[PDB]
C-alpha cells in the first residue's frame, strides 16, 4: 500500500553520462555505443545564443575542439555531425556500460524519469510529464543541458528527452534523441511563450483509481456521466478532452476496482465543480496529472 | 529554475540488491562486502508473524536454508547471525559493486531516498521523510521488505532505513541497518497504532525559501514574529516546535534570499491561519514538509 511519485532506477542511465566541453561551454552528453549525443548549443557562447547560425558556428569546430570526459578518462573524438538540434560525436571507444536502448518520441501526457546531471555527474532523479503545451516542469540549473528523460521496460531504456532550454517563464523545453524539439521551441535565447498548460484528464482519472486501490475513497459519489457531458466540464476547467481511446486505456483499472470509467468521470466532474473542501487525496490537495494509467498499473502491481 | 521532489541517483544501491529466500518467504537483501543484510522475518511463515519467537525459529535454520541470488547467480552462505531485527548472512564472495558506505540512524524530519525492490530487482526510486511519529509514508507491496533508504554524500552511500512492516493504517515501519526499529514498532503482525503525524516545521520553512528562490513569492507578507509566538501557532496546527537550532540551520537560505527566518515564520503563520485560498506554491496546494534545509541548498546549488 501507499502511492508515491516514483522514478525508474537510474543506474543504467548513470552509466551513460559524460561531460562535453566546446571552448568555454560545458554540459552533459549521453554515451551509447561509440556515439555521444549532446545539445548542439554546446558550440555557442552566451552571446551566440541570442541569434545563432549553427551551420556557420559548426564550420569553425574540429573533432579535437570537443572534449569528452567519462569519469576522469578522456574519450577520443573521431567524427562529429549535427542532426536537427543534437550533435553526435563519434568516439573511438564503445561505452562498455551501454544498456539495451531505443529512442522514442513521446506524446503529450506521457511521463518519464529525468536524471539531472552537472559536468557529466548525476545529481538527482525525478518524474516528469510531457505537458500538453510541449513544455516540461523540471528542476534544471546552468550546466544541466544534455540531461536526459527515459522510461525502462525490464532491461531496455527508452530515451525520450534531452534538456536544452529554460523559457523566460521558468518552464523547460527540449528534444527527442533525434534532436527534434517537442512543440514549437527553438534553441535560441529569444521570446518563446508557452500555450495553455491544460490538465491531462486520463492521468487524473488513473490517479483517482490509484487512490481507491490505496483506500482514499471519500470523493466517490452516487453519479455517472457521458463523455460529451464530461467534456463540456473538462473544457470549462482547461482539462484535455477525454476520448474513447482514454476510456479503453483505463479498462484494467475499471475492472480491478469495479468502478466504471464514466462513474469515475462523474466523481472528477464533482471535484472540479465543488473543489477539495480542504481534503486530500493520496496526500495531495490538488488533482495530480503526472501518473499515466500504465504508471498506476506498474506501481500497484510491483513490476521490476 | 524549478524545484522537484528529487531522489538520489540509485545506481550505487541497485548494485547491492539481492533476493533472499528462506523456505517459502522471499524478500530483498542488501549485499555489502561479504555480508547480506535482510529483515529477520524472512524466517517467518505468515502464521509465525502473528506471534514469532525469533530466537526459537532461527534455531531450526542452517546456512544452507538461506538462498541468496545476485541476478541469476547463487551466493554461498557461510554464516548467519541475528542483530536486533536484521539477519546478517555471511557469503563467500565480496560484492564487487560495493560502494563506499556507512550505516546511519536518522532523526525524525530527515529525508532519504528509497529504492523499492521485488525479488532482488529494483522497480522504482522515490524520496521519503522519517515522520515525527517514526513512520514513513512509502510505496511498498508484498515482497518489498528489505528495500532500503539512503542518502549519498558525493561517492559515499549512508544507508538509514530497511523496510520491514506495513501498519494496519497503511503507513510503513522499519529499522536502521543495525536492525533497531525507528520508533516503538515491532516485527509482529499485531495492533500497532501510530502517534500524531505532526508537520516538520523546519522543512516547510526550507521549502518556502525554495519557493522564493524559484519566483513563487505571493505568500510573503508585511509581518514578523518571535519563536515563542510562532510556536503557539505551531502547537495549534500540529506543527513541530521550532528551536534556535532550526533557525541556525536555515541561516544560509535566509542569507541567500535576504528574508529573516522569523519573517518567513510570520509568512507561514499567516498561511496556517488563512489557508492557501485556492493558490499553489511550487505546484502544491498544501505546505510541503519532505524537503530538509540541506535538500533545498543541494537542489538550488546543483551538488553532484
Ligand atoms: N518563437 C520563436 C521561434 C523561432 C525563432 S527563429 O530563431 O527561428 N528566428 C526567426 C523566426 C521567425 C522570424 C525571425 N526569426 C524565433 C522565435
Ligand atoms: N504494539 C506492540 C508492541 C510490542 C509487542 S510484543 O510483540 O513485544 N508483545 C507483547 C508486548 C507486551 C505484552 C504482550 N506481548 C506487541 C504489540
Amino acid at each position: 500500500s501507499g502511492f508515491r511519485k516514483m522514478a525508474f532506477p537510474s543506474g543504467k542511465v548513470e552509466g551513460c553520462m559524460v561531460q562535453v566541453t566546446c571552448g568555454t561551454t560545458t554540459l552533459n552528453g549521453l554515451w551509447l555505443d561509440d556515439v555521444v549525443y549532446c545539445p548542439r548549443h554546446v558550440i555557442c557562447t552566451s552571446e551566440d545564443m541570442l541569434n545563432p547560425n549553427y551551420e556557420d558556428l559548426l564550420i569553425r569546430k574540429s573533432n579535437h575542439n570537443f572534449l569528452v570526459q567519462a569519469g576522469n578518462v578522456q574519450l577520443r573524438v573521431i567524427g562529429h555531425s549535427m542532426q536537427n538540434c543534437v550533435l553526435k560525436l563519434k568516439v573511438d571507444t564503445a561505452n562498455p556500460k551501454t544498456p539495451k536502448y531505443k529512442f522514442v518520441r513521446i506524446q503529450p501526457g506521457q511521463t518519464f524519469s529525468v536524471l539531472a546531471c552537472y559536468n557529466g555527474s548525476p545529481s538527482g532523479v525525478y518524474q516528469c510529464a510531457m505537458r500538453p503545451n510541449f513544455t516540461i516542469k523540471g528542476s534544471f540549473l546552468n550546466g544541466s543541458c544534455g540531461s536526459v528523460g527515459f522510461n525502462i521496460d525490464y532491461d531496455c531504456v527508452s530515451f525520450c528527452y534531452m534538456h536544452h532550454m529554460e523559457l523566460p517563464t521558468g518552464v523547460h523545453a527540449g528534444t527527442d534523441l533525434e534532436g527534434n524539439f517537442y512543440g514549437p521551441f527553438v534553441d535560441r535565447q529569444t521570446a518563446q511563450a508557452a500555450g495553455t498548460d491544460t490538465t491531462i484528464t486520463v492521468n487524473v482519472l488513473a490517479w483517482l483509481y490509484a487512490a481507491v486501490i490505496n483506500g482514499d475513497r471519500w470523493f466517490l459519489n452516487r453519479f455517472t456521466t457521458t463523455l460529451n457531458d464530461f467534456n463540456l466540464v473538462a473544457m470549462k476547467y482547461n482539462y484535455e478532452p477525454l476520448t474513447q481511446d482514454h476510456v479503453d486505456i483505463l479498462g484494467p483499472l475499471s475492472a480491478q476496482t469495479g468502478i466504471a470509467v464514466l462513474d469515475m468521470c462523474a466523481s472528477l466532474k464533482e471535484l472540479l465543480q465543488n473543489g477539495m473542501n480542504g481534503r486530500t487525496i493520496l496526500g495531495s490537495a490538488l488533482l495530480e496529472d503526472e501518473f499515466t494509467p500504465f504508471d498506476v498499473v506498474r506501481q500497484c502491481s510491483g513490476v521490476t
